[PDB]
C-alpha cells in the first residue's frame, strides 16, 4: 500500500513555466537597503522566529513594520523575501518596502507598509453581512493571485490578515510559512495554524497543494458567520480532526482516505469515533443570522470539504453568487 499521489487542479505548471531565477530563491543573492533609515518605536510581538516592531521611515516620515529575523536558516529568509518581492503590487497583498541587514551582527530585518488595523475585539461587534463578502472577496483576490504565480500562502488565519476598517483595507500579511507550489512534491504537514489546519495536514498526506489555503479561508468564514472564533476548535491536531469529523462527519472523512490510500494512526481510529454529517443551519442562531443566507452557506460548503481536490479554488469562489452584490459595485470606473 502506498498513498495515491495528487496533483493542483489548477495551476500546477505555473512554476515549471517560468525561468529557474523565479522559483530558485537560494541562487537569488540579496541587495541590502540601509538599517538606518528606520527607529524602533514599539514591539507589537515575538513569534518563533522573530519579533515584529512598528517601526518609522526617518526620511519621509511614514510609519512602518519591521520584522527582524533570528540566525534562522538563510534558505527561510530568501524564500520569504523572493515569494515576497515576486508578489509586490499585487492586490491586497502586504508590500515588503525594504530590506536591511545590521551590517556588524549581520541580523535581517524585513520592511513592510504599516497597516492600522482594527482591534479583533470591536469588528466582531460592529462586520455587517455586505462587509463579509467585501473582505471575503478581497482575501479571494490575493489567494487568487498568489495561487496564479505558483504560491501557496500555508498559513490563512484571521491573525495574518490585516484589516484598516476605517479604509475598508485588508492585507494578506505572514508570508513566512508560505512556499512554491511544484506538482508531486511533498511538503512538511507543520503548517498552518492548528484550527485552520486542512484535513490533509491533519492525516499527514504530504503531497497537498493551493487547496490547503481554500480550507483555512473556509474555516475563516465559518467563524465571521457565525460568529464562533475559531470556528473548529480542537485541543491538539489529534483533536482538531475529530471538531471537523463532528460538523462534517466521519463517512466523508473516511471516503477521503480511503480514496487517497492514506491509513491513519490507530489512535485516530479509537477517538474519531463516529459522526453525522451535521446541516449548516444548527449553527445559525438569532445572534448570528443577519450574516447568513443560503448563499453563504452554500458557499461555505464548497470550501470545506475533507477532498482537496473538490475544494472550491480562489476564482471559483469569486464566481459564486455571493459575491453578486459585491462584484457589481466593483465594476470600478475611478
Ligand atoms: N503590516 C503590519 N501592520 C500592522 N501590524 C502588523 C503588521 N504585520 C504584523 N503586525 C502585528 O504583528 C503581529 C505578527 O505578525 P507576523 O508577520 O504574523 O509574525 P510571525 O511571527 O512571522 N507569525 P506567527 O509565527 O504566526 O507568530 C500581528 O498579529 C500584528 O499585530
Ligand atoms: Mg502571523
Ligand atoms: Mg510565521
Amino acid at each position: 500500500s502506498g498513498p495515491v499521489p495528487s496533483r493542483a487542479r489548477v495551476y500546477t505548471d505555473v512554476n515549471t513555466h517560468r525561468p529557474r531565477e523565479y522559483w530558485d530563491y537560494e541562487s537569488h543573492v540579496v541587495e541590502w537597503g540601509n538599517q538606518d533609515d528606520y527607529q524602533l518605536v514599539r514591539k507589537l510581538g515575538r513569534g518563533k522566529y522573530s519579533e515584529v516592531f512598528e517601526a518609522i521611515n526617518i526620511t519621509n516620515n511614514e510609519k512602518v513594520v519591521v520584522k527582524i529575523l533570528k540566525p534562522v536558516k538563510k534558505k527561510k529568509i530568501k524564500r520569504e523575501i523572493k515569494i515576497l518581492e515576486n508578489l509586490r503590487g499585487g492586490p491586497n497583498i502586504i508590500t515588503l518596502a525594504d530590506i536591511v541587514k545590521d551590517p556588524v551582527s549581520r541580523t535581517p530585518a524585513l520592511v513592510f507598509e504599516h497597516v492600522n488595523n482594527t482591534d479583533f475585539k470591536q469588528l466582531y461587534q460592529t462586520l455587517t453581512d455586505y462587509d463579509i463578502r467585501f473582505y471575503m472577496y478581497e482575501i479571494l483576490k490575493a489567494l487568487d493571485y498568489c495561487h496564479s504565480m505558483g504560491i501557496m500562502h500555508r498559513d490563512v488565519k484571521p491573525h495574518n490578515v490585516m484589516i484598516d476598517h476605517e479604509h475598508r483595507k485588508l492585507r494578506l500579511i505572514d508570508w513566512g510559512l508560505a512556499e512554491f507550489y511544484h506538482p508531486g512534491q511533498e511538503y512538511n504537514v507543520r503548517v498552518a495554524s492548528r484550527y485552520f489546519k486542512g484535513p490533509e495536514l491533519l492525516v499527514d498526506y504530504q503531497m497537498y497543494d493551493y487547496s490547503l489555503d481554500m480550507w483555512s479561508l473556509g474555516c475563516m468564514l465559518a467563524s465571521m458567520i457565525f460568529r464562533k472564533e475559531p470556528f473548529f476548535h480542537g485541543h491538539d491536531n489529534y483533536d482538531q480532526l475529530v471538531r471537523i469529523a463532528k460538523v462534517l462527519g466521519t463517512e466523508d472523512l473516511y471516503d477521503y482516505i480511503d480514496k487517497y490510500n492514506i491509513e491513519l494512526d490507530p489512535r485516530f481510529n479509537d477517538i474519531l469515533g463516529r459522526h453525522s454529517r451535521k446541516r449548516w443551519e444548527r449553527f445559525v442562531h438569532s445572534e448570528n443570522q443577519h450574516l447568513v443566507s443560503p448563499e453563504a452557506l452554500d458557499f461555505l460548503d464548497k470550501l470545506l470539504r475533507y477532498d482537496h481536490q473538490s475544494r472550491l479554488t480562489a476564482r471559483e469562489a469569486m464566481e459564486h453568487p455571493y459575491f453578486y452584490t459585491v462584484v457589481k459595485d466593483q465594476a470600478r470606473m475611478g
